Parts: C-alpha cells; sequence; structure tokens
C-alpha cells in the first residue's frame, strides 16, 4: 500500500545477522 522497499529489505538485513 504505501511500502517502498519494506518487505523485501525486512529478510535482506535477517540473512545479515543469522549469516
Amino acid at each position: 500500500k504505501i511500502f517502498g522497499a519494506i518487505w523485501p529489505l525486512a529478510l535482506g538485513a535477517l540473512k545479515n545477522l543469522i549469516k
């Protein structure tokens, strides 16, 4: 609705921690 790169950027930062 009003979120540009919020959903795709979410998992993007996830791997940066677990991986």
